[PDB]
């Protein structure tokens, strides 16, 4: 299933990318000074997903903005392989 998480701040997205539970799709945007995280896990098992997401929920909080909210109203940073990318670019 899909989720939208939102992180209070860059940090703790690179924070989260580090820990390599980069879990299948991810999309990330910004939308009024938070960052938010499109997480699609689209084939995985209830099993792997319920500690993917726990240890994303760390770092971040269920949101209900829109998907199409933050689509034209937020700046599109990286699509679909966003916490792989900004592991590699900001981790370390």
């Amino acid at each position: 299933l899909q989720f939208v998480l939102r992180f209070g701040d860059f940090e703790d997205v690179i924070s989260l990318s580090k820990l390599n539970v980069n879990g299948s799709k991810t999309t990330l945007y910004s939308f009024e000074n938070r960052y938010y995280l499109y997480v699609d896990f689209c084939d995985m098992t209830d099993e792997e997903v319920e500690n993917q997401l726990s240890i994303m929920l760390e770092y971040a909080n269920e949101s209900s903005i829109s998907i199409h909210r933050l689509e034209e109203y937020g700046k599109l940073i990286i699509s679909e392989h966003a916490l792989e990318t900004i592991k590699k670019h900001f981790a370390s």
